[PDB]
């Protein structure tokens, strides 16, 4: 049951891992390995400093639990979680294992010319995935082409949250102006820009800095403070803009790239949209199981949070095959 572990020096860090994980190679805390058992390419993350203090011990607990909970075909899943520790008394480090995908959306877009057929399929999957994360009270906030992975079968997974500027390009306006209580539809704005890049092959808002990213946005959607001082920009007609896009692609877009986060279509509404008629299937578009958050109101010592995390690691069961 317990694997043989081996040890290794990598970026001034000694990694200790089960012997199934071979060829460890860091990228930028995170190593790519080859899982000889499963013949699968994997990423292995070793956690930075769990149990650092009390607020981290607790954050490590909460987020491990959130991650264990993820089970959906369009969302990164946990293949494995382990520690070389042989007892709670010596438990310090925690390792996470997920599979490494092969391609992602940015390397794809920068190499091949997609048809509307390809686009409809990719976005459906992204939205189906987004429906699920949102339903689990999560707000991803860095949705970008490089963190949208696709494997051989063209199955796409959303990758990069509770885990780890090209991002500013896909960021919702309200996220750049330090709103404090922003909405889940910040993620739908991201989808809209990704979608626009799929339809055309080009970056919609390739802006350098904050205010300038924003000048570029105003130039598409027209002007809605330092804004009561910004130039008059009239609203562009999206059909005149996206020369080729299925007029259904354009209507969905018109509803994603809206400034008022209150009027922006949700993940669930967008799935029901006529652009997705061939894939839309309401009885296989599931939401997250309720999770218990009793611990959320507990006030324990660091070795209690560590005790609990330990027990989560130990109890983890991997995906069947
Ligand atoms: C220069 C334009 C910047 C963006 C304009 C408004 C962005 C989103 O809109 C606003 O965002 C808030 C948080 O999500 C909400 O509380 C507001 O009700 C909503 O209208």
């Amino acid at each position: 049951e317990r694997p043989t572990f081996y040890r290794q020096e990598l970026n001034k860090t000694i990694w200790e891992v089960p012997e199934r994980y071979q060829n460890l190679s860091p990228v930028g805390s995170v190593c790519a390995a080859f899982d000889t058992k499963t013949g699968l390419r994997v990423a292995v993350k070793k956690l930075s400093r769990p149990f650092q203090s009390i607020i981290h011990a607790k954050r490590t607990y909460r987020e491990l639990r959130l991650l264990k909970h993820m089970k959906h075909e369009n969302v990164i899943g946990l293949l494995d979680v382990f520690t070389p520790a042989r007892s709670l008394e010596e438990f310090n480090d925690v390792y996470l294992v997920t599979h490494l995908m092969g391609a992602d959306l940015n390397n794809i877009v920068k190499c091949q010319k997609l048809t509307d057929d390809h686009v409809q399929f990719l976005i459906y999957q992204i939205l189906r995935g987004l429906k699920y994360i949102h339903s689990a009270d999560i707000i991803h906030r860095d949705l970008k082409p490089s963190n949208l992975a696709v494997n051989e079968d063209c199955e796409l997974k959303i990758l990069d949250f509770g885990l780890a500027v090209a991002t500013r390009w896909y960021r919702a306006p309200e996220i750049m102006l330090n709103w404090m209580h922003y909405n889940q539809t910040v993620d739908i704005w991201s989808v809209g820009c990704i979608m626009a890049e799929l339809l055309t092959g080009r970056t919609l808002f390739p802006g350098t800095d904050h205010i300038d990213q924003l000048k570029l946005i105003l130039r598409l959607v027209g002007t809605p403070n330092y804004i009561q001082s910004l130039t008059q920009m009239p609203k562009m007609n999206f059909a005149n803009v996206f020369i080729g896009a299925n007029p259904l692609a354009v209507d969905l877009l018109e509803k994603m790239l809206v400034l008022d986060s209150d009027k922006r279509i949700t993940a669930a509404q967008a799935l029901a949209h006529a652009y997705f008629a061939q894939y839309h299937d309401p009885d296989d578009e599931p939401v997250a199981d309720p999770q218990d958050q009793s611990f959320e109101s507990r006030d324990l010592l660091i070795d209690e949070w560590k005790s609990l995390t330990y027990d989560e690691v130990i109890s983890f069961v991997p995906p069947p095959l």
